[PDB]
């Protein structure tokens, strides 16, 4: 399990959505999905869930 690549792509979305552009697309499973500054919150979670699926712990306090 190494989302090291797609991971770097998600961080970029945080930079473009809060730098100016309000729209951002992501290539996931041949499926493209849109995100607007209105959901900048549900995206923050998508970034936290991938760190737990690529990290190496479980106590959560890690």
């Amino acid at each position: 399990m190494v989302r090291q690549e797609e991971l770097a792509a998600a961080r970029a979305a945080l930079h473009d959505l809060m730098t100016g552009k309000r729209v951002a697309t992501v290539q996931k499973d041949g499926r493209r999905v849109e995100f607007t500054a209105t959901s900048v919150s549900d995206l923050k979670k998508y970034i936290a869930e991938l760190e737990v699926q690529t990290g190496m712990t479980q106590r959560r306090r890690g």
